[PDB]
Order: C-alpha cells, then structure tokens, then sequence
C-alpha cells in the first residue's frame, strides 16, 4: 500500500531536486505514524518580491525558510512573541498584509469535506490483502470453480462493506464535534467589523463573550484584558469551572509560555466561556462595543489543541491495522504447510508423463491462493470492532480503539484517590487547630477572622441565575460559614455584623506551587481607609515556611487529624497594614506568601464511594496490581488506601526525605512502630514484609541523587503520595519501560499530563477527548469493564486464528489428496463447504463475555508454545484420518477405465469424492468445537445458541449425507451411495479422529496451563 504510493510518482514524473522548479515533493511520513503522500507545491507572488515555497500535509502547512536554515519548516505562530507586544498591539491596520497574513499562516477553516462510501471504499479495496484476494478469485475463475468464485468475491465485498461502514459511522462523531461558520465581532484596520469565523487568522483581536446561543470559542485567544469563567469540561474533563484572567496586569519582563500559563490566561478554543467581566472605564485601551473581553488569536485550524485531538480521531490513531507481526508470522507458518502439500501435488502429476503440466502448476497455485489469505485480514479488525460495540452500550466510549487489544495485558493499574476513590459530595467538619489538641471547634466560635479569610480564599462564582458553582473543597467552606456571595464581588454575611470585603486578586490554584492565596481589603471602623488583608490557604506542608508564627503544635495536630482520614488543608491571614491604590495591584502575587499568620486548619469529610472497594477487590483477584498515585497527606492517602485494601499487609511504612544533608532516606510507619534506612538489596523483602508508600519530596530526592533505586523500586509502592501532575507522568513512564503496560484512571488537569503518556488511559467525567477512554458514568467500574472486553478481544483473536489455521490447512490437504487421484470438487461442494464456514465465523465473533473476570491471564497473542503445538498437533490428528480413510477408498474403489481426459467432464461422482468431502467438513466442524476457548474467559458453548445451532444444522447435513438418507439429495450434490460396510469405518475412524483430537487439545493445555 504505502510502498504501492510511489510507483504513481514514477511513473506519471521524474521527481526533482533542483529547488529550483519542484513540480512535486515526496513526503516523509516519520516512523510514528501518517503515510506517504504527495503534496504539490504552491507559487505564490511575493508582495516584497520574495518567492515562498509552501505545501500542506495531513491539513498541515508547511513553508521554505531559506534565509536562515535553508530548509523547509512549519508555520511559525505568534505563540512565541514577547509578552510585551501583545500588550501594545491594537490589531491589524491595513487588509494587503490582511491577505498576506492569511496566505502565509493559514485560514481558520478546520472542517474537512465529508468522505463518500465511494471514496472511502477506494482507497480501501487497493491495500495488499483485496487485491491478492482477487487474483485468487480469478484464478479459482481459470480453474472452471465459477460458484466458488463468486461466492469468495461476494464474501469479499460484503466483508469490506462493513468495514467501510464501521468506518463511516466515525463520521458521525467527526461532525458532532460541531465547529461550524457564525458571524463574529472583530477588530481589523482600526475599527470594529464582524468578520466571518473561518477567515480569522492569526495576529487579530477580536471580542469573545457568553452568546446568547450559548455558542463556542472559535478559535485559541489570548485574554488581553478583563476576566472571564469558563467550562473546560468538554475538553479537560472537569466538572469545575475554571478562571482565566487578564494580561494586561502582568508585567512585560516575563516571557509567554503556554505549558506555563495556558491554564489561566489562554482560552482553548471550542470551550465554554459563560460569564466575562468587562474591564473596568477607567484602563485606557481596546473598547469593545459589545463589553465582551478582547482577545487576541495565538493559533488557528488544526493547529489549536480542539482541531489537535480531532486530527487524532480522523488520521492520528493507528486505526487498527490488521498488518501485524503476527499475521505476517502466522501466513508463514501456514504457507509452509500449504506450499509442502502444493509441492507434493506437483511432483505427483509430474510423476505422470501424460498429464497436462499447465493445469498442474494451475492447481499447484490454487492450493497455495486457497489456504493463506481466507479470512485473516478482518479478524483483528473484527475483534475490536465488537468489543467497542459492546463497550459503547455501557455508556463508556472510546476514541482511539486501538488501545482495547492493550487492555487485556494490564499488568499494574494505577488509580487518582481525589477522583473515583474519594467520591463528589464533600461535607466539611469544621476548623481545627483552634483549641488545644485536635478537636475541632465549632463554626460559631471560631473566630471572625477565620470567618474572612474562609470566605475570601475561595475561587468561586455567581451566574446569572444566582447559582454557585466551583471547587467543592470550596462549596464545603463557603456553605460552612455561611456568608453568601453577591454578583459584585462582595461577600455579605448572613447574621453576622461585619463589613463585607471587597475581592482584589484571586490567584488561582498553582499545582506545583500546591497552594492558593487572596487578597481582599475591609474598610476600617470609623474611617474611609482601606486595609488589604491577604488569606492563603494550602497544603500545611507548603504553608509552614510561610507562617510568621507557628503553633509548637502545628506537626503532631496535623499528623493527628490527618490520621482520621478527613483531608486537612491549612489557613492563613495577614494584616499588611495599609496600602494605597498603585501597589494594590502593583504588589506582586509571591510576595502575599512570605511573613503568614496561622488562623486554623479545615478538614472537609472525603467518603469513599461504595463501589470501589468491591472493584479493587476484583482487580486484585484478576492478577493485577492496584497502586495510587495523588497528591494529598502520605497518612490519608494510606488510610484510604487500607480501607479499600489497595494495602493488605500490617504496617504500612513512608519514606521521608532527610532534612539535612549527607543523611539517608529512612523508612517510617503511620504509627511509627518500624523505622529502618533504605539497603542497597532488593525491596522484595520490605514488599513482603509491609506495604510501601514514596513521597514527591523522596520521589524528586531519589530521582536527583541515585534513578536506578527509584526506577526498581516504584513496582514495588501501592501509595505514591504529594505528587505533582509532571512527578505523576514520571511515574506511568517508569512503570512503562519497565515493561508493565499500565491503566490510569484519573480525571483532573492534573492527569491530562499523565493518561496520554499511559499505554491506557481512562478519564471520568463528574464525551470529552482529553484521554483515550472516556466515560460518561461516574462510577469506577469502567476500569473492570474495560479489562473484561479487552481480554475478551484477545482471546477472541487467538481463537479465531488457530480456528482458521486449522480450517485451512485441512482444506489445502483434503483438495491435495483429491487432486493426486485427479478428482476435484464441484462447483458446488466448495461453494455449500465454504457457505457453511461463513456462517460459522459469523456465528462465532458475534459471542457474549462472562460478568466476572477470573485470576487466570488471556495469553496476549499467537507468540506462545500452546497455539503452534496445539495447531500441529491437531493437524497431524486429522491429517491421518484423511490419509486413512483415502487409502481405504482407493484400496477400495475401482481403477480408471480411460488414460485420456474430458475437459467439459468435471467432477466426475466417486467415492473418493464423498469420502473426502464428507470427512472434511466433519473436521472443520470438530475444530471450531475443540478450540473454543469457553470458560472462564467466554460463555459455555451450548450458551452460545446461535453457534450451537449452527453446529447442529452441519453436523445434521453429514449426518444425512453419510447415511444419504434421501437419495435425491446426493445426486443433486453429486455423491455416489456407498455401502454400509464402508460407511461403519467412515464414522469410526471420524468419531476416533474428533475424540483423540480433543484429548490432545485439552492434555496439552492443562499441562501448559
């Protein structure tokens, strides 16, 4: 196919090299994925005089840059600019550089042209496997087996058909994902034009907005000035909202980077911005007409993240290429067999001078073309098309569904505790730290500046509606002072008689700063002044350097209540004394942070959701491994991990990084009862003895100092405790090269880095793109689900390949031995034996799993002992049943009359015919029973009715044929009656050949189980 691509090249052009005139250019595809093709380049005239060289591949545009690196590169975006420019920019002033820019960086269409069947199924019917398959078919169409042809190239096309079909229903999706042309307000040449959305191009300033219509972002823009709420749960995953805020506050000094700041400032394109707040009369700059924010376009087309992940869903998934290591090993090994029995047909028809050698070579080549390619190239394709059928009903969809075969080989999973494990609903207990010990002392007397800073250090929202909506660590504590939150930024509290305060800044949440801090100011009693009070809130190990004065109590309080279970999150408050206007906003955001006032901790209770104690159970019976990975308390994330048993063992023991320098990493237990250093030996021995758990702080030590102990040591941990979302991707990568294909299942921003790098990767919604698998349901038995369908597809495969292999190769021999007594099949005897396989296969994919997973392990491929042992075992059973029962008939049929032959004489009746015919079709019959995999891993055959029937009918038709009970029915098949003598040893020898096969299947798998 690929390699097919060039030969149109040659032949229609002699390719160039002289940069000079390239009428065409040869792509490179690059190993990881995307095909060749052949992409011609566009003149286009300079308007300096300078000429451009230029192509677009896989809707990706390139361009020649000769001035610097001489050499074609892709299209440089303004995502690189200073900070400082955008500032200044007031949009593009003339239309000429309007069209320049267009031409040169490309139009924001990313819609593609709706592929028709036609063409779809064009490119399909060209790759290697259809055309070999018509050659075959024409050649059974020299040999006069007109029926079987047609019914091979019906089969064909009907087969291809669906696949192209199952194709076309991507379209579905590619569609529903809905960009789609809408009139758009615009700045351009000094003033405000609505220019339509597709023409948008990068460098432009336009003003975004909660639409009436409740329509999308059209493409990445960068917020230059006022606040905006939005959804990214269509894109992120998450159900919570989050904020993005202006660029014209932050100093031109920094340099823009979107792995840096895209969660803040940059709204990603098709997400849902529901409430701006319009910048405030009194800045000088950009005024929109229609107070929506003004934003400036970074990237357009394909190359926002929303047009990233679609060309994912259309080209960038490996789309469950059938071509494999395996297929091409299997036809190998069934060639040899096939082209072994060719061979001795034909040194047997040479062995006869008379004979015509044309049509010997003629058989010779229909041997070898009927035993390869049968059915092969759909089975894999197949196998995962069912299963994601099956798995969409579940309400879990998929997009890229080549990862389902990795499924089944989930050595480890690995699970985020603040996701499915630690449930929605949260219900905060109350402030501690207030009283002596860790009892926590009631919201009503505690005091009013924990009041303040509870209420202020928050991140929430009001919408129209008057709904509040946001992170429920902060409904928990908002709903447990009470104080309600008004559409103006004021907090008025509901019995209590305080001032409001006014909200200033919101610095947002900063994973690897693992903390949030607020400013806000009171207006002094008696006077107009204002006082700015800073609250932060954060993980207490963060906050603690940052506490002017700590309670000598603050560790073991903190060790205590976290103990319990419940999530503790640390508090703070400052008085800042007075400051004026100018550094209101002037005082940078890391300065809040340093000289800190304790003012209580706050435990919000994390239920567990029932359903995952059971799943981990299930999981752990299957011959898996369960670890945690987030970011909370090393004692909590234990704590949940004992009570779901992700830990079973009796002390379960954290390591700690040392405090001061040239000391070891030593070992220590919740209760603290084992202390014990790290050894240069092996960690079996602590894994057997208790349960393990590493720290972000150890993690980044041991990574600093010594990566080989991390890297075998991380197998080894159940509970990855304070880890940030790169330390979490860290730790799926060590776990992949190792070799431990892994399952993470995690949903917020702080997984998106770690389920792509993962082999398979699920994320939980509260449809969404951000990870391969993603579920609509809630819930956690996804995972369990997934590993069930995926070992179901396997197993499927693996069947479904010994089946053919035998089928075939019985085929090729039974039409060898035919063919050396110079007698063939009807038309019509291939055309019913080849009907009767249809319906069987057909029967057999479309089969049920069990409910419940069983501790045995599907074996991952065709690359074991068991399938080529059992496959030649079997095979040898039955060929010497052929051999047999041949020998009888010849020994026992009359010798030919006439040397010469009649070329409109075919299939002349004889016994030979019907005995070998009749054998056949019985052993095809005794292979799809013997090698059904059922249970544990399938359902029970006579379960599976359809495949039972279809077996009874078969084995029905032998019957009556071998008795050939209704004499009109052999000579419509052509079969010649024979005597009871002969059919006695038929059915022996049959039944003998069906039972000693099982015997040898079954011997051989329980002594290679």
């Amino acid at each position: 196919g690929h390699w097919s691509v060039h030969a149109h090249c040659a032949l229609t052009c002699t390719p160039e090299y002289d940069p000079s005139k390239a009428t065409f250019v040869k792509v490179v595809p690059t190993p990881n994925n995307g095909s060749t093709e052949l992409v011609a380049l566009h003149r286009n005239e300079g308007e300096d005089g300078l000429e451009v060289l230029s192509f677009e591949f896989q809707k990706i545009k390139y361009s020649y840059d000769a001035l610097e690196k001489k050499q074609f590169l892709p299209v440089a975006f303004p995502v690189g600019n200073a900070f400082s420019y955008y500032q200044s920019n007031r949009g593009f002033q003339e239309d000429s550089e309007i069209r320049a820019a267009e031409k040169k960086f490309g139009s924001n269409k990313a819609e593609m042209v709706v592929p028709d069947f036609s063409e779809l199924f064009k490119e399909r019917a060209t790759a290697p496997f259809f055309v070999f398959q018509v050659f075959c078919v024409g050649l059974w169409c020299l040999d006069e087996y007109w029926y079987y042809s047609v019914f091979t190239l019906s089969m064909l096309v009907a087969f291809e058909a669906s696949l192209v079909q199952q194709q076309m229903r991507n379209m579905s999706e590619i569609r529903k994902m809905g960009n789609k042309p809408h009139m758009i307000q615009v700045y351009r040449s000094r003033k405000w034009r609505p220019i339509a959305s597709d023409e948008i191009v990068p460098g432009d300033i336009v003003s975004i907005g909660r639409s009436p219509q409740e329509n999308l972002v059209p493409c990445d823009v960068l917020l230059l000035r006022g606040r905006c709420i939005v959804d990214e749960a269509m894109l992120t995953g998450e159900s919570v909202p989050q904020m993005k805020e202006p660029i014209e506050d932050l100093s031109p000094d920094r340099v823009l980077d979107l792995q840096a700041d895209s969660r803040l400032h940059v709204i990603f394109g098709g997400t849902k911005v529901v409430q701006h707040i319009p910048p405030q009369k009194a800045t000088t700059g950009l005024k929109p007409v229609d107070s929506g924010c003004v934003a400036y376009v970074l990237r357009t087309g394909f190359n926002t993240s929303q047009g990233k992940l679609l060309r994912t869903i259309l080209f960038g998934v490996k789309r469950v290429t059938a071509n494999n290591l395996e297929t091409f090993i299997f036809i190998l090994f069934l060639l040899v067999f096939a082209i072994a029995a060719a061979a001795y047909v034909w040194i047997e028809g040479t062995k006869d001078p008379s004979r015509n050698r044309y049509k010997l070579f003629l058989e010779c080549t229909l041997i070898l073309t009927s035993v390869v390619p049968p059915e092969l190239p759909i089975e894999l394709s197949l196998a995962v098309n069912t299963s994601l059928i099956a798995l969409a009903k579940l309400y879990m969809y998929c997009t890229e569904p080549f990862r389902i075969p990795f499924a089944g080989k989930v050595e480890v999973c690995c699970f985020n505790k603040t996701g499915t494990l630690t449930s929605d609903s949260l219900v905060v207990r109350g402030v501690a730290g207030l009283r002596d010990g860790k009892e926590v002392t009631p919201v009503s007397s505690i005091p009013v500046e924990t009041h303040r800073a509870l209420a202020s250090c928050h991140s929430l929202m009001q919408l129209d509606d008057g709904t509040l909506v946001g992170d429920p660590l902060e409904k928990a504590m908002l709903t447990a002072v009470d104080w309600t939150l008004t559409k103006d930024e004021k907090v008025f509290p509901r019995s209590i008689k305080t001032q409001g305060l006014k909200i200033h800044q919101r610095f947002h949440f900063a994973s690897a700063l693992k903390r949030m801090s607020v400013l806000a100011s009171y207006e002094k009693l008696g006077s107009t002044d204002l006082c700015y009070i800073a609250a932060v809130k954060g993980a207490p190990e963060t906050l603690h350097s940052m506490f002017s004065q700590c309670p000598p109590d603050y560790h073991h309080i903190h060790t205590e209540i976290s103990r319990e279970g419940a999530r503790v999150l640390a508090l703070g408050y400052k008085e800042l004394g007075h400051l004026t206007h100018q550094q209101a906003r002037e005082v940078k955001r890391e300065a809040l942070e340093c000289s800190l006032k304790f003012v209580g901790f706050i435990v919000v209770s994390c239920p567990l959701k029932a359903d995952s104690k059971a799943v981990i159970r299930e999981i752990q019976n299957a011959s898996h491994r369960v670890v945690m990975i987030t970011g909370d308390n090393p004692l909590t994330a234990c704590h949940v991990a004992q009570e779901l048993h992700f830990i079973e063992k009796a002390h379960t023991l954290i390591l700690q990084p040392p405090s001061e320098k040239g000391r070891q990493c030593e070992w220590r237990s919740i209760d603290g009862s084992i202390v014990l250093p790290l050894a240069r030996g092996s960690p079996k021995a602590l894994a057997l003895e208790y349960a393990l758990c590493l720290t972000g702080d150890g993690l980044a030590h041991l990574q600093a100092t010594d990566p080989q102990q991390l890297l075998r040591l991380i197998p080894h941990v159940q509970v990855f405790a304070r880890v940030a979302p790169k330390q979490k991707e860290f730790v799926i990568t060590s776990l992949k090269e190792l070799g431990y294909v892994t399952l993470m299942c995690g949903d917020g921003t702080n997984d998106v880095g770690a389920l792509k790098h993962a082999d398979v990767g699920v994320a939980l919604l509260a449809a969404s793109i951000a990870a391969p698998f993603t579920s609509k349901l809630s819930s956690i038995q996804c995972i369990c689900h997934v590993i069930k369908q995926g070992r179901c597809t396997l197993v499927t495969t693996l069947q479904m390949f010994k089946i053919l292999a035998l089928n075939a190769l019985i085929l090729a021999y039974s039409q060898s031995v035919l063919y050396l007594e110079g007698v063939k099949f009807s038309d019509f005897q291939a055309t019913l034996q080849g009907l009767l396989l249809a319906g069987c296969f057909l029967f057999i994919s479309r089969s049920k799993p069990l409910k419940t997973l069983s501790r045995e392990r599907p074996l991952p491929n065709i690359f074991n002992l068991y399938t080529i042992l059992t496959v030649m075992l079997q095979f040898f059973v039955h060929f010497l049943s052929l051999v047999y029962l041949y020998r009888e008939a010849q020994a026992r049929s009359p010798e030919k009359q006439e040397q010469f032959v009649d070329l409109y004489k075919e299939f002349e009746p004889s016994l030979v015919n019907s005995t070998v015919y009749i054998m056949a079709m019985a052993m095809q019959m005794a292979t799809f029973a013997i090698n059904y995999k059922g249970p544990p891993f399938m359902e029970s055959l006579p379960e599976n009715k359809p495949l039972v029937w279809s077996l009874a009918v078969s084995l029905l038709a032998i019957i009556g044929l071998l008795l050939g009970s209704s004499p009109d029915f052999n000579s419509q098949f052509g079969l010649v009656d024979i005597p009871v003598e002969f059919k006695l040893v038929i059915a022996q020898v049959l039944l003998l050949d069906f039972c000693l096969a099982l015997l040898a299947d079954r011997v051989l798998q329980f002594f290679l189980g």
